[PDB]
């Protein structure tokens, strides 16, 4: 199942380096790690899905104001928005509207999907959120810095580079988010689903969570659920919340 | 030594997927891989160094015209330059002068070194070459898309994300280049050297090189050499070619 994720938890506990924030909050961390999941063998999520789905739909709309999330009962970005609900040019703005010099704007999602379809052997099927000149305008710097697709033998793969990860609290959500994006893009490009690859820079566990982590490490692993998408969706921008069902 | 690199070669040979370019040139490829080297155990380069060093010095100057390389006997970028020797805003221009909207320019090398020194626990010590809006002006899209530093227990680590790699012909050069950058930055920030981590998207071997790869796989491994830098260099922009000596 997700034994590789459990191995990452144990590695940080056994071998990670201890650090302390200015606020006195301790973490233990490693640097450089890689996980992968064959998505034909199940969806890599243990047990919430509503926040994952709406955040992805929000990204794909190009929206960086939290109103869409709040109107769908999703509060995960509330703490970072200004009084108008704005976050600055975070993920959605870079995915759909990367802003450069000379009024250049790039819809990276539309470009990369067109290239998967027309040039599947491309070795540069990349979307980046790390827009250096715009990061000071963002509520926070992108944790999910860039990702890359790959096509082989009719199967679409995706690799994420994540600069920093709370392995206990954040990584389960992070894995599910980009694995689901892979399933969505595979469907609308007519490909079967391949591997989801998750590469990490800093990986950390908070010292206050060591007890909870040790308990999850000793839990019996369950089978992975199955994620079923509405097969009628043929456009990456045409997904809706009810098009997703997680089973078993 | 570098058995992990040999394992990568064998994995592609055994399990990679075969593809054909428009020109009929075949490759075998995998997607998603990660290598790492503890740089205190030796420099990860088998046997050239002159091109590696001058290319890095060129990058750090912010130069994207090949004249500096040609004047130092280095021809590795000749095939991509225009008639004036220009490559457009490739690595050196993004490292030292990332161009965004509203006349925003960012010296990413100076920023990241200042942050290693002043904020070593930072989880966003990142340099990116993937300047989406400027890639059409480049002679080719960056193979080395971004990299990230990390500090723990007085040791500096670096991770590279490489979107595409010729594992037989290019990767030995690629590893040496960014491992050497780590040693240079560690020295001028007063830190000991930690791990070099190399993450890959597409990894490929050309079918025409299978015989050569199999022969290198059966070769007896030698000890790693030692890279010695002039300890008097305290500024990342103050290195010269004679400041490097590879020993043993």
């Amino acid at each position: 199942h997700m034994q590789n994720y459990l191995h990452l938890l144990q590695d940080i506990l056994d071998n990670g380096s201890d650090k302390t924030d200015r606020t006195g909050t301790g973490t233990r961390s490693l640097f450089g790690y890689q996980l992968r999941y064959d998505l034909s063998k199940g969806f890599p999520l243990v047990t919430h899905l509503k926040s994952i789905i709406y955040e992805l739909l929000w990204f794909l709309k190009g929206d960086t104001n939290i109103k869409y999330l709040k109107d769908n009962g999703v509060s995960i970005w509330d703490e970072w928005a200004d009084e108008n609900g704005d976050l600055g040019p975070v993920y959605g703005a870079q995915w759909r509207s990367w802003r450069g010099a000379d009024n250049k704007v790039v819809d990276q999602i539309s470009e990369v999907i067109d290239q998967i379809k027309k040039n599947p052997d491309s070795r540069r099927l990349i979307v980046s959120a790390w827009n250096v000149a715009e990061i000071p305008n963002m509520a926070l710097a992108p944790c999910h810095a860039m990702f890359q697709f790959y096509v082989a033998d009719g199967k679409l793969s995706l690799q994420l580079y994540q600069r920093s990860a709370d392995v206990f609290l954040g990584v389960p959500f992070n894995i599910a988010s980009y694995a689901l994006l892979l399933m969505m893009v595979a469907q609308v490009t007519g490909l079967q689903v391949g591997d989801y690859v998750h590469s990490f820079g800093d990986v950390h566990i908070y010292n206050n969570h060591f007890e909870q982590v040790n308990r999850q490490l000793s839990r019996d692993p369950k089978p992975l659920p199955v994620m079923k998408l509405n097969p009628d969706v043929k456009d990456i921008f045409d997904f809706k919340f009810e098009d997703f069902e997680l089973l078993n």
